[PDB]
């Protein structure tokens, strides 16, 4: 019924524009969730080892192939990689895990979720007795060494990142010996956080850009009722009702004009219909405008205060 705009990478690769993203949707859920959204027309999914629940994604989209719903190469799956497994052969281990978990035999994007590294272990949040984050050893440079055997061996097509300023950027970029570039960088943005320097920064490196928490990410456990909140914003809401549209169509496709890819979650079969159902209108010059000067450097996502080890991603301007 429906299809996303493809946004093509570095490597020629098609990623669809809407994507699902699968953060926080709780098990028992998420496996409806993705059934819907692929009969809706949804491609790209979302998802993480962190988040737990790839499993139930798995079982979705296996099924989905089964139906011939779908074909595994019209679908567009991305995964990522967490700070705790940085070191060469738990890269492979966690990978390893996710493409089992996903039931897979390769990814379309496997990305570095965080840049800075974190105590290998048991743990995915190590922390110490002031609740600090622990780091690691191995750094996200050692990290995509090992990832970038994924590609050679067809594991993976290609490799990407996540949260990482122009800086970090710029150091996989000069890094010797680089084998292959990062079509992605996944970070926060909506119109309380615009980020025009760093999609600026990475377009200009031929490097996409994907929006989460595109919604400003309500069900986030850490939400405190004075934070703003986008679909409530009353001249978000008047933007849409001028096209007969939601609040919350209207903040996914604030991205698409910026041609920003973007994954808004939900487990809701209406939402997530709704939330595709976004190529047949467009916000006007003015409205975008207008939209854009929302900007108020505002982050949803900021609870790794990690600040204290190197390569902490936003301290950096951009
Ligand atoms: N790379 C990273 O570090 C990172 C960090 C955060 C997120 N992400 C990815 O980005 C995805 C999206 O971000 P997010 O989960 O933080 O938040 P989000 O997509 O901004 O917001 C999700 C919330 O919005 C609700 N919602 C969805 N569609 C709606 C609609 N049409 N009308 C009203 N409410 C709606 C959902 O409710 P229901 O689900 O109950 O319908 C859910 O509570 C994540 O799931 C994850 O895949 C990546
Ligand atoms: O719960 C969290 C982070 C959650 C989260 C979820 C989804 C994401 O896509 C993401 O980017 C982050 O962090 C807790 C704090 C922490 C972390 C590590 C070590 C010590 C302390």
């Amino acid at each position: 019924s429906h299809m996303a705009t493809f946004v093509e990478l570095s490597t020629k690769a098609k990623m669809p524009i809407v994507g699902l993203g699968t953060w926080k949707s709780p098990l028992g859920k998420v496996k409806e969730a993705v059934k819907v959204a692929i009969d809706a027309g949804y491609r790209h999914i979302d998802c993480a080892y962190v988040y737990q629940n790839e499993h139930e994604v798995g079982e979705a989209i296996q099924e989905k192939i089964q139906e011939k719903a779908v074909k595994r190469e019209d679908l567009f799956i991305v995964s990522k990689l967490w700070p705790t497994f940085f070191e060469r052969p738990l890269v492979r281990k966690a990978f390893e895990k996710t493409l089992k978990d996903l039931k897979l035999s390769y990814l379309d994007v496997y990305l570095i979720h965080w840049p800075q590294g974190f105590k290998s272990g048991d743990d995915l949040f190590p922390k110490d007795d002031k609740g600090n984050a622990i780091g690691g050893k191995a750094t996200f440079l050692d990290a995509w060494e090992a990832m970038e055997e994924l590609v050679d061996e067809g594991l993976v097509k290609a490799l990407g990142v996540s949260n990482f300023s122009h800086f970090q950027i710029e150091k996989l970029l000069n890094k010797p010996g680089l084998k292959y570039k990062p079509v992605t960088n996944q970070v926060e943005c909506h119109p309380y956080l615009t980020q025009e320097k760093l999609i600026q920064y990475c377009h200009s490196k031929g490097i996409t850009v994907t929006a989460y928490s595109p919604l400003g990410s309500p069900d986030r456990p850490w939400a405190k009722p004075e934070d703003p909140s986008l679909l409530e914003d009353p001249k978000i809401k008047e933007i849409a009702a001028k096209h007969k549209k939601t609040a919350a169509q209207v903040l996914i496709r604030f991205h698409i004009q910026r041609n920003v890819i973007v994954i808004p979650k939900s487990v809701t079969p209406a939402r997530i219909v709704e939330n595709i159902q976004v190529f047949d209108f467009k916000l006007s010059d003015e409205e975008m405008a207008t939209i854009l000067s929302f900007n108020r450097n505002w982050r949803a996502c900021n609870v790794l205060q990690s600040s204290h080890l190197e390569d902490y991603p936003f301290d950096a301007e951009y």
